[PDB]
């Protein structure tokens, strides 16, 4: 219900709150980069992912939000072997014209696996 | 050969040297977000995908190359209707431990669609 | 005590720990942009230097850091009528070789009028 | 005749074009760290004024511009040894609402100092 592309990255939401949303997602063998380690294009989608859906809900029926910018920031590797991520995306600015989130993407014991900044247009009704 | 999500994102390599990377995709179905457009991590992921194969060209035997971080710009929706895209990695900086490139994605008229400078670490033997 | 560029910004260190540190200042007229507000490139100052600040009290005498990058977002204007501003550093990652800090500027209702993103190099002795 | 900070800076331009701006500066005693290099605010403010110049004169009459967000890599220290500095702002995107500028700081040999991309919101008439 949120599109082809986040069906593919396995991405399961637990929480859409115009103020949070909250999805879980695992390592997979076809998300990797040749050397094992999850692709680093991934890791924005998701940031990208889950920063969206926050921005959108709070928008709600106001308007439409558009991606503008995704900057995002790869603290570890990520493999098939580390299980479950969580990834947060956290409001930083939420105005007229522009929305940015900040989505933390971790694993199961808390470390800080990638890190994400989201700039979204509001393009209102 | 390049792993398998850069399979998925249907990336094909033009070139691919120690000075430049060039491949071409397009947008699909299965790429889009709720509104038709592409997805912006796609823009992202394509963008750490070209910059990473030249990275790894110009580091050659010499050791391995880590994603570090990956800020892409999107400045125009992207649809099916838009037909080829061409993304070209240019060199920003490339030293004893640091690589920095820059990634242009265009269409077929050389409207520029998305840019993204990726930060990578070399590892060295 | 902190460098000559420091002292011509106005930054009053409240807090210079290991995981947090915490400046005042204020806008002033020689800080100021044609239009008469705060140029942006203040704004980037301010957060390069108490993330650095920051940064430096955590690595100890365990070596030296150096600015990588700094990625700053501009929120709202600042003028000399917006009275004091205070900058947060916050640690986002603190590892061997590299640390990124977030810092934040609010006015005195709490409001972020600006928000950065600096990554420092540890050069270990 | 650019502003108070811009004066600081010791910013003296050589072009200010609808496509280019150019300006010649040097790290000076005030301008450092403490370690006698140039503190890294000192260019992300030059590359927030060259930029600026440049998408001023680009938007002529027809509105105003104002920093949104300023992301600066610092590749090489630059010390008072090692001369005239010429930062060169060209544009990435130039549209409605929004301009993109990319500023390179090279040294007398064309060595890059720093790089910064910066974006810019168009306050039109």
């Amino acid at each position: 219900r949120l599109g082809p592309y986040v069906e593919h990255l396995g991405l399961q939401f637990e929480r859409i709150d115009p103020d949070r949303a909250v999805a879980y997602w695992s390592v997979r063998a076809d998300l990797l980069q040749p050397h094992g380690i999850l692709h680093g294009g991934v890791h924005c989608a998701v940031v990208e992912s889950v920063a969206s859906a926050a921005a959108d809900r709070w928008l709600g029926d106001r308007g439409t939000v558009v991606g503008v910018s995704n900057s995002t920031d790869f603290f570890a590797p990520a493999t098939v072997a580390d299980g479950r991520l969580t990834s947060t995306a956290l409001p930083v600015h939420r105005g007229a014209t522009q929305q940015v989130w900040s989505v933390e993407t971790v694993d199961a014991a808390g470390r800080l696996v990638a890190r994400g900044q989201v700039r979204l247009h509001n393009l209102r009704l």
